[PDB]
């Protein structure tokens, strides 16, 4: 039962924009930078980011896609390139680990970074994002729902409880 | 040229005792926990912690050894709390291989990393759960961790070319 809306379109906007700036700044430009979406809602975020970057720096960033289905609970630039994984939500980090494995299976990255719209904590591996839209503390039970216009009709992040 | 000394026998002694209490407090008891040192000094660091934790909680924590050059008495892993132990966290690339190792052998409940020092310059989204000490450094500089079991004495230092 949707407890509360944590992020509205506006917030999602401001966060995404800030992150774009962060990314450019932490890499001193976007040359050698590749954005990679982890699953459906991560590809869209990654696409938006590239869009912003494209807007701020006047140069475009390559975008890759990763449908981490090889999670047993088209190629893109890699070698000596800065692979920036993008995902909407970060929980245990098991998905990011796979993403890493995949990325490196595909070449020698100069380094891989992580950007997520939200970090709900409860990590299970020594992993952390380099860019975070918003930390949303949560209970192990609770579920974070990220809705994105490209797929859900609207932009909104919310917490649901059983 | 050794730029300095950033950690001596006393700093190290404290850092580990802290981390030992830290590990315990963070898992609400060492039950289910396991230590896994990375390379030689990583293994000794693991043993020191195991000893302290024991001195502290009384129980004992298994200590496994892991080499990373092939990755560049069965040991508990699956459903255990795997605490990787290494002396220096640099690019994080070594920890990545170590995870791959661990998760290839079994399915751990969770994996945690503990290091004596973290000199930054991460090249992967990896971070220690427990850190002896952060020592900012230049890409050029080199951190040297000396441990009595191998180097005759305990001391961490920064060297410059
Ligand atoms: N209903 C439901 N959704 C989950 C559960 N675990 C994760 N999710 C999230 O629900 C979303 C889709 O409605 C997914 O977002 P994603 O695109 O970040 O992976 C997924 O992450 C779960 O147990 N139940
Ligand atoms: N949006 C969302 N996905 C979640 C959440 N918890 C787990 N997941 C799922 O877990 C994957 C990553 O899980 P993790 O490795 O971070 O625990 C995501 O791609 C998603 O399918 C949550 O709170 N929100
Ligand atoms: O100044 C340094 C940096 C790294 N290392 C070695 O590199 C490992 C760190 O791996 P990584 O994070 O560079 O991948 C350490 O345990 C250590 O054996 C050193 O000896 N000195
Ligand atoms: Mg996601
Ligand atoms: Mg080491």
């Amino acid at each position: 039962m949707q407890k509360a809306v944590v992020m509205d379109e506006q917030a999602i906007r401001r966060a995404l924009t800030r992150i774009a700036h962060e990314i450019i700044e932490r890499n001193k430009g976007i040359d050698g930078c590749v954005l990679v979406g982890i699953k459906t809602r991560g590809i869209y975020l990654a696409r938006r980011l590239a869009e912003r970057i494209e807007q701020i720096e006047g140069a475009s960033v390559p975008v890759g896609e990763l449908d981490i289905t090889l999670y047993r609970d088209v190629p893109f630039p890699v070698t000596e390139r800065n692979v920036i994984l993008v995902d909407d939500v970060l929980f245990t980090g098991r998905t990011v680990r796979a993403a890493m494995d995949a990325v490196m299976d595909l070449g020698r990255p100069a380094r891989i970074q992580l950007a997520v719209l939200v970090d709900r904590g409860h990590r299970e591996l020594p992993i952390r994002a380099d860019f975070v839209g918003k930390n949303v503390p949560t209970s192990r039970s609770e579920l974070i729902v990220v809705e994105l216009s490209e797929v859900d009709g609207i932009d909104q992040v919310s917490i649901h409880e059983k």
